[PDB]
């Protein structure tokens, strides 16, 4: 139900072996770690989560740009770009978490489906 | 080796049913037709050209959004979206181009890959 | 009533030095040069025209994109970034046509007012 | 050294009365509230901190986006629009944090200036 895709905007490229962090909001109001992975060669990061365990509640998925743009050997602006949402039952069922990436900026959308 | 993804930052969606229109740049300097269809159900376009037909060149792609938000009755800002690119045997090999579409707003990117 | 501001993605600065030309199409349906600038240290393009002469009509703001990165030594996508819309048809507004750029994508907005 | 620019990519226009919160990173790792405010009718928010007050540090700036949303009668994607960033560590800077705002959408940039 949860999948996140990352792309370059500098290399017109998708975004590879970026490290992904999703979080699940606990009763006490601190972020519990619930999933992460590393983006494919397209991209992706998928099988993150099943549909029994992706229950409503408010998630925050972390994608560790900094390192990213290391790695390319250029100086980043953010820490990270962070993406907090609920989920909901009564919406569509599959969740794309999208982030466009450059190193002073960053765009994110989500495309829900059923 | 082009494909065309519309995606939608109002209803978090894909955009669908959007007309795009493909234009290739004639030596007169004129923009000549070359392919067209409607965004899927899933926002893609598929199928305009094959890799025979889509030599090196100056292209347009024109996404109709301003029909999009009307049939949507939302009053939009512009009268289209146009993404001008030229297509370069030397890089990679399969062309996307995906915008995001809101209606005062839009953002583009191309993914070129192999 | 018309204003360009170009912001640079990549250096986390105002975009200068972008040439940017605007088109009014005619009753011909061809684009008429209407006027045309370059972006201050700001990243800012003002004084294109004014409300007398920006009547109502369908405007084209070009922004020569490709010129600007290839100076900074990236072969960027796409040759320029264009902002096709009709402006003043309910009277006259302010507008500000925003662009924000990276060597392959491009975001764009508009900020209109009524003064 | 501090200033948030808010717009609505969807009316085309400032995003005003948008509260905005900013936090620093503590020694011991947690969010310390360092200053908060609204976006004026130009979706701007100015006076935050001082160049004195706003040393080297990890800053986060919330946007809360949500309930602006809700405002207009929609009922938005995110909680929140965070900013998480270096500020000054090769000294003082002027920070613009500029953010683009849709109902499942946000864009955000950064434009730093050395005075
Ligand atoms: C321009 C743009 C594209 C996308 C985008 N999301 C995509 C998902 C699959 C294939 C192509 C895609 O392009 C995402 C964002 C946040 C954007 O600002
Ligand atoms: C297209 C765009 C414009 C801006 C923008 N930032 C602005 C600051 C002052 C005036 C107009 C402005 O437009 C910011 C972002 C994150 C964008 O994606």
């Amino acid at each position: 139900p949860l999948m996140v895709k990352v792309l370059d905007a500098v290399r017109g490229s998708p975004a590879i072996n970026v490290a992904v962090h999703v979080f699940r909001k606990a009763a006490d109001d601190t972020w519990e770690p619930f999933a992460s992975g590393k983006t494919s060669e397209s991209g992706e990061l998928h099988g993150l989560t099943t549909e029994e365990e992706f229950v409503e509640g408010i998630y925050k998925v972390e994608i560790d740009t900094k390192s990213y743009w290391k790695a390319l050997g250029i100086s980043p602006f953010h820490e990270h770009a962070e993406v907090v949402f609920t989920a909901n039952d009564s919406g569509p069922r599959r969740y794309t978490i999208a982030a466009l990436l450059s190193p002073y900026s960053y765009s994110t959308t989500a495309v829900v489906t059923n």
